[PDB]
């Protein structure tokens, strides 16, 4: 397999993989982003995310005829105390393609991106019940991040943003 | 007062304000970013954060002689299900300058940035004990975001990123 940066032509596959992950989490209907959205947000003049994809040889394409079997979606964030961070948002390899080393190589590639960008750390969320991914990550040096303990996450949605923008 | 995007010349003030906020939270020694860091990460060819600052007339500069009395530090993030988000990281107005409407105007400006960028929401963290800021935000339409419930935050620091990058 090959791990490489996605191109505008991979948007179809990125959305397909985003939906497979959402389905793995039983929330596929949550995905309202379109292929056009991904193209615009990812390969327009200012990318709001970056993506690496895992591509297999044609001989081994999926039953559906797709060459992309995994991906990682990330973007850079900033911490006022320490600086640049690489934030890994989505990370998924199709069932039939797991345990082959694809996820490990994607993480190695992300690590190189982090060092090239001089990020001091890579941050990400893992579901509490997912011991297999927790072990995967921790075997590669991850540790718990307590930074948000004692803090509540809030959102101000479009309706209210528009109200404030025009008050 | 004037709310405006920061310029490279404001880096000194941004670091000063970052430290005042850290001090308000009794963790000022946590701040290891330098002025040079902020200049490089914020006004170099690729900004890793954006900043708005609140500037007062010279007649009303701080006892230390500074014109900048508040700021908001933010960057854009991405959610694979809904797209673009505006993430507000730091938000602080100096004590003697609070309750004058500076924070409200900074949030209005951020809201305009969110709509201009077509972000569907603005996300941010607030300390559990800070009822005053919680009320401030909620009066302006904020609501709890449950997206991370059942999830653990993890980090892979530079040491381990370097190890994986070179394995
Ligand atoms: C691991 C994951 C993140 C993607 O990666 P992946 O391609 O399966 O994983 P890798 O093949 O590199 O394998 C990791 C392992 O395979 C085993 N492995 C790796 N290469 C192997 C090979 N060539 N032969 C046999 N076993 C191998 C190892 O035991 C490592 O397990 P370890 O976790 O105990 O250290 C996958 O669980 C995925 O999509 N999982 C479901 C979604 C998910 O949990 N995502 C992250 C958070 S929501
Ligand atoms: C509000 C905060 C975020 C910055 O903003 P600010 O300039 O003080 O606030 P504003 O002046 O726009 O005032 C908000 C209020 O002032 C009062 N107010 C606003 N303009 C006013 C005026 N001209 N005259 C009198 N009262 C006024 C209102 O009651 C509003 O309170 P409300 O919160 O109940 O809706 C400030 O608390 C700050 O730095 N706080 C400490 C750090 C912090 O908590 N940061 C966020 C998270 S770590």
């Amino acid at each position: 397999f090959v791990i490489r940066p996605a191109t505008a032509a991979d948007c179809s596959d990125i959305l397909r993989l985003i939906k497979e992950l959402a389905r793995y989490e039983y929330m596929e209907e949550q995905v309202i982003l379109t292929e056009k959205d991904l193209l615009e947000d990812g390969f327009g003049e200012h990318p709001f995310y970056h993506c690496l994809v895992a591509e297999v040889p044609k001989e081994h394409w999926t039953p559906e005829g797709h060459s992309i079997v995994g991906f990682a979606m990330y973007y850079f964030t900033y911490d006022p105390w320490i600086g640049k961070l690489l934030y890994l948002e989505d990370f998924f390899v199709m069932s039939d393609y797991r345990g082959f080393g694809i996820g490990s190589e994607i993480l190695k590639n992300l690590s190189q991106v982090a060092m090239r960008c001089r990020c001091s750390s890579m941050h990400f969320l893992v579901a509490e019940w997912n011991e297999p991914s927790i072990n995967f990550y921790k075997r590669r040096g991850a540790s718990d991040l307590s930074s948000e303990e004692g803090w509540r996450l809030f959102k101000i949605d479009k309706e209210y943003l528009l109200k404030m923008a025009t008050e």
